[PDB]
């Protein structure tokens, strides 16, 4: 019988099932790396030195954490790619916020102008960004009010930058397909984006003052801090587990290490020390456009989990694998989650979840596979997702410990957002299981809390907390 299939699956998947000792060792490695990063920051400031630390340990310049009692109307601009969003937030106190948003697809906004093109000027791009916010101001009939007294605005600008202060961030290089300004006298690269945005607001008569540029993880922490309610411990860790994976945290010795803010954007997706690398991980990195970078994220985030399932399927099934498994990106993290859900605690014998796996594999890969093969595929999906949760837990545990919040405040609130956590109830519970492995009984003082819209609401909250 081809029960060597089960032996092969065990051989291939065992290295993805991280032992307690392996997770503790990785926690130690990550904590040591974080300390090296603080020392790097103290020496080098705005200059990243990858030989000293794989973690950029960026100064967010955020020091003012909201209480939930702040009140007023605050705006945000979320520019992380072609899907731009303006947000308006009524901060009502008691942790309550009412939001509105306006969306623009940059592919449809130049008319006769490709906004992503090297021939497009900074002014043309920022005119469109400012116009997104202006459309929201006009929806609220607020343009004249804002001429009398400007509203404050936070800006999530999700590109590599050099940030000297909360309201001063210079674009280091374009990513994500953008090349705006490269062939003009009016570049974005090498310029502080805040004066460019301010000039565009002025050209439209818009009374908005950008007081912060904020990373999405920091916005996630701030969204949670405002909305959680005082009846619990402080929010000192922010986590995104979605298409990408990153965290931020409140650093108690920030001043001694040369930080202006207290919140550090770790950029831990690039963590690269003593990773539990498997051949599938090497294959994902080797064909990626960012070889040797984001190696921790490549084991964790939704962009990669489907690819992991696909490559492991090919490794385990060989000539029995379906033809579509040979196609890059043919299987995504939502599909992998269907597989993993069927092997979560208490669900291993659930017929409906297993049936959903059979239906999925027929639809996505045209694979009319037998019972033994179906069980193996479920095990592959489970192994990939459970490793993502375990590694996320390592990062959370190390940051929780570094905040000292358990010692100083008796507990900690960890803000979490991102599709892996939001779409899969069991994912956070797996994270908590691994956190208990890492932290012991004091995990009962750690509270994972869903936090929404760090890139919009969170940036508006950032500027509201400055008052
Ligand atoms: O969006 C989540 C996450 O994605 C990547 O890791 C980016 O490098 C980070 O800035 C981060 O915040």
């Amino acid at each position: 019988a081809n029960n060597s299939l089960e032996q092969k699956a065990e051989q291939v998947l065992a290295p993805l099932r991280l032992s307690k000792e392996k997770l503790q060792d990785l926690s130690k490695t990550f904590s040591d790396e974080l300390l090296r990063g603080l020392e790097m920051h103290k020496r080098h400031g705005l200059k990243w030195v990858p030989e000293e630390c794989s973690l950029r340990m960026l100064d967010s310049c955020v020091s003012e954490i909201p209480t939930g009692n702040e009140k007023g109307v605050f705006y945000a601009l979320d520019f992380g790619g072609t899907n731009v969003r303006a947000v308006r937030c009524e901060l009502l106190g008691g942790g309550r916020i009412r939001s509105q948003q306006f969306l623009k697809n940059l592919y449809e906004c130049g008319g006769e102008i490709d906004l992503m093109a090297r021939e497009t000027s900074a002014s043309q791009l920022f005119d469109v960004l400012a116009g997104c916010v202006g459309e929201l101001v006009e929806e609220n009939n607020e343009k004249e009010l804002l001429k009398k007294k400007a509203a404050k605005l936070g800006f999530t600008f999700s590109f590599p930058c050099v940030q000297r202060s909360l309201n001063n961030s210079v674009l280091e290089s374009w990513t994500k397909g953008f090349a705006t300004g490269h062939d003009t006298d009016d570049p974005v690269v090498g310029k502080d984006v805040v004066p460019l945005l301010a000039a565009a607001f002025a050209r439209q008569g818009l009374g908005l003052e950008c007081e912060a540029v904020v990373n999405d993880t920091v916005g996630t922490l701030l969204s949670c801090a405002y909305q959680k309610g005082p009846g619990g411990p402080p929010c000192t860790v922010g986590v995104i587990l979605g298409t990408g994976a990153n965290c931020c945290y409140w650093e108690p010795q920030a001043a001694a290490f040369g930080y202006r803010g207290a919140v550090v954007n770790v950029e831990c997706g690039n963590f690269n020390k003593n990773l539990p690398t498997t051949p599938a991980d090497e294959a994902i990195d080797n064909k990626s456009p960012n070889k040797k970078h984001q190696l921790f994220e490549k084991m964790i985030s939704g962009f990669y989990l489907g690819e992991l399932v696909r490559l492991l399927t090919l490794e385990i099934f060989g000539a029995a694998a379906p033809a579509k498994a040979r196609e890059e990106f043919s299987f995504d993290a939502k599909q992998a989650a269907v597989l993993a859900a069927s092997l979560m605690p208490g669900k291993e014998e659930d017929p409906a979840l297993a049936s959903s796996c059979k239906v999925l594999l027929k639809e996505s890969w045209g694979w009319d596979l037998d019972a033994a093969a179906l069980k193996v595929m479920r095990q592959i999906g489970f192994a990939v997702f459970d490793r993502s949760a375990a590694l996320a837990a390592v990062s959370i545990a190390v940051l929780v410990q570094r905040t000292r919040s358990l010692e100083t405040d008796g507990g900690v609130t960890v803000a979490v957002d991102g599709s892996l956590y939001v779409r899969n109830e069991w994912y956070g519970l797996r994270i908590r299981t691994f956190l208990k492995e890492l932290l012991g009984e004091k995990v009962d003082k750690v509270f994972l809390r869903a936090a929404d819209d760090g890139s919009g609401k969170g940036a508006a909250i950032c500027v509201a907390a400055l008052h």
